[PDB]
């Protein structure tokens, strides 16, 4: 046998779920690719010697429990300092302009998710771990491949590990509470704990009835990237198969930066999922690098909170 219909299939499923869930531009209607994806599910169901690691059935979770095992991330995640106002952001550009002149920045908008650690080995999605405390997380990776955004083999065969922030959408949260209001069950607080519940289920299958996302915003190591910057290394995200938050904006200075952050607190309200605030970055990687660390935290990044 059945390879031509499989690898038909694997072909069809993978570019309609990239379509509908990281480019919201579907060629087909959902009645079409449930059709295909029962018509998958059906022939690994009575050929099991089809079933693949990267299948698309995997999406609809399966009998393997996430372990929640405590597990380093190769490389520990980054504490980011906080920024309050225009004046801590005033201050964050004085330091670095005193240290290594006038930089360009990037400005991204922060999600209000689970920041996750995604390890690829030879391009395929291996370990998923929650941040925990940035040095150990818990191993959820049964539950994270339930995410279409997530992708299960990306389009070169790297060994990297990728940051991310797991999220549910505003509307279907908003949808699920309306649920939970209909069998007297406790809603959700928001999205972020949502999110939380629908990846600590003990079974796949419960997560993969949630609608979850996630953005990409880093890497552990740019060894293998060709970026010279944090911009580049996202847009090289995107040429790999992540789905990353087309939001993010270089900026030549820090009017630019203030300006961003004006934007977005009046722009936050239309957005389709929630924001905790601002991550401003030096955006060249060697800059990040010449700019260096305090005890804890980068001097070369900070998160602007809203109010």
């Amino acid at each position: 046998d059945l390879s031509s219909r499989v690898n038909e299939l694997h072909d069809l499923l993978n570019q309609y779920s990239y379509e509908y869930y990281v480019e919201d531009n579907p060629s087909v209607p959902d009645s079409e690719y449930d059709k295909l994806l029962h018509e998958l599910i059906k022939i690994e169901e009575e050929h099991p010697e089809y079933k693949t690691v990267d299948s698309p059935t995997v999406r609809v979770g399966g009998e393997a429990q996430a372990s929640f095992n405590k597990v380093n991330h190769d490389t520990p995640m980054l504490s980011l300092g906080n920024a309050f106002n225009e004046d801590d952001l005033r201050k964050f550009d004085q330091r670095i302009r005193e240290q290594i002149g006038n930089v360009e920045y990037m400005c991204e908008l922060k999600i209000d998710g689970l920041a996750v650690s995604l390890k690829y080995v030879d391009g395929y999605f291996v370990q998923g771990l929650t941040r925990g405390d940035g040095t150990t997380g818990e191993d959820i990776t049964e539950n994270l491949k339930t995410i279409h955004a997530i992708p299960l083999k990306m389009k070169e065969p790297l060994n990297v590990e990728v940051r991310g922030e797991a999220y549910m959408p505003r509307r279907s949260f908003l949808r699920l509470n309306e649920e939970k209001e209909k069998n007297d069950e406790q809603l959700f607080a928001n999205p972020r704990n949502a999110a939380a519940g629908s990846l600590r289920q003990l079974d796949s299958k419960l997560t993969a009835k949630r609608k979850l996302s996630v953005f990409i915003y880093s890497v552990n190591d740019f060894t293998d990237f060709n970026a010279r910057s944090q911009s580049e290394a996202l847009d090289e995200l995107d040429k790999l198969g992540f789905t990353t938050n087309k939001n993010r904006a270089r900026v030549n200075n820090i009017d630019g930066v203030l300006e961003y952050i004006e934007k977005w607190t009046s722009q936050r309200e239309s957005l389709p999922y929630d924001i905790d605030g601002i991550v401003i970055k030096v955006n060249d990687l060697d800059q990040q690098d010449e700019m260096g660390f305090t005890q804890k935290s980068p001097r070369w990044a900070i998160a602007y909170k809203f109010p």
